[PDB]
């Protein structure tokens, strides 16, 4: 099987796991594959545990980064260290296995994909993508063979609906310059 | 909505992440609600790390664990602190959210539920199951919010094809008491 090529723009909505705080965090997501860009709405559903909720900017192209707060709307901007790194499987990766999720008339098969050198062979980035479509499902960054952070996306709708959602407000004109906290106060 | 009610039995395969370890291990699975006795056959994806294969057999009417060595079927038999929960939407459990896997032409709909209430939003289990079809898609137990264990399933086909998969070997009659460590 040979990789496919994943959708360059969409927006849907994800939940990501991260090693650093053991949790799981609802947004939705703005993907743009075509612009080195990214922003993400942070979503609640349970009220507890009490957070503040951000908003996020990345614009890979001017090496910054805007975190909104959704209510208030106070901004900090920062750099972008890390270089981009899309949606999509990179030409190189190693098949991992396939399999299908869910049952008869419903149905979807999807592929797992790595990095992984067979001579003493383990995974780093794990991408799991649907087979007809190439639908990013998951993404897992392992250090060592133990998670680091673990995104499930879903909802995904072809496509920027607009390009707004990239625009920071006019509050970051004037942004600190360092991370405003998640927690409750 | 309402709870859709997962089959009891059917087989296929899974892949676990345990906080404990930050790490996923893989293995075909072989659930059977009615008799409540699963069956987890330890998958071995990749050298790096290494680690040892077991088998575990669930006997939850029995009140006992095996767990066999895949390479040499040495056997030791562990009593079950555990009480049976099957893999089923308890039809009490809060709606959390209808979500579609995959994208427009080829997507799947699922539900997730949890043990969660409306008054203090606070949960320990929740489960992703299919909406037409109600296959499980993945578990999660939580504690204080983070995450203990999530598994993910696949491959999924009703029914067992061969309940001897349930059938301890003939080295569990002669059982250890304590368990085979992985290293």
């Amino acid at each position: 099987p040979r990789p496919c090529q994943a959708p360059q723009q969409w927006e849907g909505r994800q939940v990501m796991y991260q090693q650093s705080s053991g949790r799981n965090s609802r947004a939705l997501l703005s993907y743009d594959g075509l612009n080195q860009r990214v922003r993400v709405l942070d979503e609640r559903k349970a009220l507890i545990p009490c957070k503040r909720l951000f908003e996020y900017i990345l614009l890979y192209k001017d090496g910054v980064m805007f975190q909104i707060d959704q209510a208030t709307k106070q901004c900090s901007k920062m750099t972008l260290t890390q270089p981009w790194d899309p949606l999509d499987i990179p030409q190189n990766s190693t098949f991992e296995d396939q399999y299908s999720i869910g049952g008869p008339q419903e149905q979807i098969t999807v592929q797992e994909w790595s990095d992984r050198k067979s001579a003493r062979s383990y995974e780093t980035w794990i991408g799991i993508y649907t087979v007809k479509d190439c639908y990013p499902v998951q993404e897992t960054f392992t250090i060592n063979y133990s998670v680091i952070l673990s995104t499930r996306f879903f909802d995904i709708q072809l496509g920027i609906k607009d390009p707004s959602v990239f625009t920071p407000p006019s509050t970051c004109q004037m942004a600190q310059l360092e991370k405003m906290s998640e927690d409750c106060s």
